[PDB]
């Protein structure tokens, strides 16, 4: 039956905990009704690109290739970065796995993308039937018009699938931190228009034609400026390094040719944080094999910030004029940390109801989605036994 989709940037397992969820009547609805799982485990890193396409592909980053949100290649000298520049719609950096909604497409059914990051993309030679590209962060009244939109379309014919993009969790996370009032009051907006969502599915006559699944790509965590802020530059020179993508937890490194070893032994002296040459990174993140993957590659411990220089950090517009305020959350560590987990709910004819579900894994939605669209998965990494038992 039909589809929709919710991806809730930056839900953090713990916010819809069993304390939390007394006071948030949309979501206490969607348990007591539907599927939830204990918490979602991102895949690493634990940023929003890469979990975009995890969650979309069933793969690991090493087999679907966005490995960061900002990422190079020195074989074409182009960058992502973070797709605002216009190179971050070159096929090159979506085309190493294909993502549900163009197998959608291409069997011919009907999908409809609002604010989701890539559907303005055109992938494998394909293009979602309708996308409402992101271009700012969208506002709650976005969000809420959105999701009205989407069962119009869904109920018309005119969709079969309908995914939903939502932000603003993520940004309060990241500008006040994860215990904020003001990440309290954007997860509020959230709960109530999922409650009136409810309602509209019941009132347009939806109620047994839809499943709606919502999900994150990952949590969010505490950091700590200026204390915890390691200064690439106090160690080594930019003049060394013919290209480095990011600042926060993961930091891609290439260096000049000759200054690799040097490089790599200066940087290992350095507390709080750790660095891997390419073949050497933990098995486990499932993330060394990745054609983008850099010689170097930097992981900072939890709560820790990496950047060329403390004027360099990813200060934000708090005031009219320069951008000087300071981030108090944010993510990307290592994926098994407990902030860094996500959520994952279900509800509709296909789902269970008030069941609590074992803890699963990023790369095992897919599956999901696919099996009650009615779509053959491709091969993935997901584990059908881990999240069979959710299903009617
Ligand atoms: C915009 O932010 C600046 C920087 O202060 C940061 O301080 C943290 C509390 C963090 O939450 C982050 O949001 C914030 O941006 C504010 O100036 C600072 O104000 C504090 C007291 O509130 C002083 O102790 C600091 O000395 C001062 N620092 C600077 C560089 O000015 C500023 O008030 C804020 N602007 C607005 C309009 O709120
Ligand atoms: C997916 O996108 C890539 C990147 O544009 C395409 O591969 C490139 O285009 C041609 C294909 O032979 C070559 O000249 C380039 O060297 C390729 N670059 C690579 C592979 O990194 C690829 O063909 C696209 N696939 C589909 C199905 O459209
Ligand atoms: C994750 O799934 C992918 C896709 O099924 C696996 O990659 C395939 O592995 C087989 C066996 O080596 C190859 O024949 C295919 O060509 C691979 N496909 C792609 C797209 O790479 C991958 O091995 C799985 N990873 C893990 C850790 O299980
Ligand atoms: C990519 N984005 C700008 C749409 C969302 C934020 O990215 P992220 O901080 O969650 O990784
Ligand atoms: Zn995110
Ligand atoms: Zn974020």
């Amino acid at each position: 039956r039909k589809l929709l989709v919710l991806l809730l940037d930056g839900f953090r397992s713990d916010y819809i905990s069993e304390d939390a969820l007394a006071s948030l009547p949309g979501f206490r609805e969607i348990v007591n009704r539907g599927v939830k799982v204990d918490y979602l485990t991102p895949d690493f890193p634990s940023l929003s690109y890469p979990n975009y396409y995890t969650l979309m592909t069933g793969r690991h980053c090493e087999v679907h290739q966005m490995i960061g949100n900002y990422m190079w290649d020195p074989r074409t000298n182009k960058s992502f970065d973070i797709g605002v520049n216009r190179d971050s719609l070159m096929p090159l950096w979506w085309n190493g796995s294909e993502p549900l909604w163009i197998t959608l497409m291409k069997a011919r059914r009907k999908v409809y993308m609002y604010y989701w990051p890539g559907c303005e993309v055109e992938i494998l030679g394909v293009r979602p039937t309708y996308c409402l590209e992101y271009k700012t962060v969208p506002t709650d009244i976005n969000f809420a018009n959105a999701v009205s939109d989407a069962l119009d379309s869904l109920k018309s014919g005119r969709a079969d699938l309908a995914a939903i993009y939502h932000e603003r969790i993520d940004v309060e996370g990241h500008h006040y931190g994860p215990s904020s009032p003001q990440r309290k009051d954007a997860l509020r907006a959230v709960d109530t228009v999922l409650k009136y969502m409810i309602q509209w599915i019941q009132d347009r006559g939806l109620q047994q034609d839809l499943n709606v699944i919502l999900f994150s790509d990952h949590g969010m965590t505490d950091i700590f400026w200026m204390d915890k802020v390691i200064e690439l530059s106090n160690y080594i020179s930019l003049d060394d390094l013919q290209q480095v993508k990011d600042r926060g937890p993961v930091v891609s490194l290439w260096p000049v040719p000759g200054k690799h070893s040097e490089i790599y032994h200066k940087l290992r002296t350095v507390e709080h944080m750790t660095v891997y040459e390419k073949e050497s990174i933990p098995n486990r993140f499932y993330y060394k094999k990745g054609k983008f993957v850099s010689p170097l590659t930097l992981v900072a411990d939890e709560g820790w910030f990496i950047a060329e220089s403390r004027e360099m950090l990813p200060f934000w517009m708090n005031s009219t004029g320069k951008r000087e305020g300071w981030q108090r959350g944010w993510h990307g560590y290592d994926n098994e940390l407990m902030d860094m987990r996500g959520i994952f709910l279900a509800i509709g004819p296909d789902f269970k109801s008030n069941f609590r579900a074992a803890p699963i894994r990023s790369v095992d939605v897919y599956n999901i989605m696919a099996h009650v669209a009615g779509i053959t998965p491709l091969p993935n990494n997901g584990s059908w036994s881990r999240v069979v038992s959710m299903l009617k």
